[PDB]
């Protein structure tokens, strides 16, 4: 089977990489350069002290039919990316973008595409146009979107490395915005406030600042059981205790952040459903600032 | 003459020395001797729309005169020593002239003979250099006595002012510092961390709505006697100065220590004791202090 990633990233290499062990891997991506140094080179993996190599093809555009194209380009290069999918015959794509941002955009992307979503928990970074650093091990979980078959992508995940794991579950949705809601109400506090996940649990008014954003956004979310969401957004809180969340470490090295990604979306759902989203909204202003 | 001593060598102290200076003999008591030296040596200048006047004033880094009057104008994080040197000194009248209210918990608990007085500063000042100010706000001093101080002690030094340097003395100089405070409190955390002019608090609805949810904590903190009349002034302040970026916003961007602990610290040590919240407030604070 052809798998294509779409995107060079830190994300697509991290894919290229352990897909590669079952699969016949082609990363697609936007430079020339990257394509003949895979095409050289193929992928460097690094978890921990060891380096690994695996075979994979790369292209500019693509040129043949892949079973499966995995999309993870950020959000500023999904257009151009919709318009080349609309010049190939019907396969299935998995995309797997941080946030929620896009979705807006699938809803209405009318294709004959079967279109899945997903989440990736890894942590990596990538080192060039041909290695990537598995800094964190987690998995990735995916799900139907537009009522897609899930089978078509079941025997391409049935087996995996035990460090790359794939989790199917079934209700898109609650996929998303399990994972969205969590780091709204983590990601811009630790950011402006500077401070480890836990100390959010820890200051009363901090944690009171959180459940004030998480009242908003499990509102606009429209999330089946608010208490329990409020739970989870704490335990996950408890869990990580010990992390300058990712958004905190994008700003302490002056990178752009999720913002967009996350709390925009939010920004745009609230509108819609004309939802009062005050402390969303501040929190957006803040980090954009910050950028 | 009387003598006075103007603590802080910054806009408010050079301004003050310049119109006090007129009437009285008055040094600057600065931390820097290249400034005490620099004024001792061609006076401060004023300017003022066009014009630019001199005066000569004496300047020092410690406090080695029995003052008349001592004004005190530096930040709070340097007031400390300020307090310490008050104590090595002759019973006086001491003016503090300090932004925000974090100065009032340490007089508060303050064993001195010291007659104390409090006020705020209307003028617009900016400071050139190490002896030049341009009075760029044609405003007032506002004064009151501080405990049991006797107003009258201050007649003969306040009987004669420059017509652009008028001072007034207020009874309660509780109304008068918070009255200043809410509308500091609301607009400038705000500004530092959205990184907008102050119109921009009134022009975009949640931030205008974030800003009401500072201002009602503040205001209950403070126990304001009109609320409505309060948040008015808040947002006619804000009109009034649309374009400016706020003096917190300034220091944010500077990498400056901010005025935090005595705008918003205050209010925080208030809520606490009285078991409020104040959740907006700490969240604020809790910001602007990360980025010290």
């Amino acid at each position: 089977l052809k798998i294509g990633i779409i995107g060079g990233g830190s994300v697509g290499l991290l894919c290229a990489y352990y897909l590669s062990l079952y699969h016949d891997v082609t990363v697609v991506t936007r430079r020339q350069e990257q394509a003949a140094a895979i095409q050289s080179e193929g992928i460097r993996l690094y978890k921990g002290g060891e380096e690994f190599r695996a075979d994979c093809s790369a292209d500019t555009s693509i040129n043949s039919d892949f079973d499966l194209l995995v999309v993870t380009v950020k959000q500023h290069q999904l257009q151009s990316v919709f318009s080349s999918l609309e010049r190939i015959g019907k396969t299935n794509i998995l995309f797997l973008q941080n946030g929620m941002g896009h979705i807006h955009d699938l809803k209405d992307w009318h294709v004959g595409h079967s279109i899945y979503v997903g989440i990736v928990e890894h942590g990596a970074v990538r080192k060039s146009d041909t290695a990537v650093d598995h800094t964190g091990l987690g998995a990735i979980k995916w799900s139907a979107f537009d009522d897609a078959e899930p089978d078509r992508l079941n025997i391409l995940f049935q087996h995996n490395h035990s460090d790359f794991p794939i989790y199917y579950e079934t209700d898109w949705y609650r996929l998303l915005t399990g994972k969205l809601i969590v780091n709204a109400c983590i990601n811009p506090l630790t950011a402006l406030l500077q401070v480890k996940n836990g100390e959010l649990l820890t200051t009363p008014a901090y944690l009171a600042f959180m459940k004030l954003v998480f009242q908003e956004a499990c509102r606009i979310l429209k999330l089946e059981n608010e208490e329990k969401a409020w739970e989870r957004v704490q335990a996950v809180c408890g869990q990580t205790k010990e992390n300058r969340s990712s958004m905190l470490v994008d700003v302490i090295g002056g990178r752009q952040t999720e913002a967009d990604a996350i709390i925009g979306y939010l920004l745009k759902e609230a509108s819609l459903q004309g939802l009062d989203a005050v402390h969303l909204e501040f929190l957006y202003g803040s980090i954009k600032a910050l950028e």
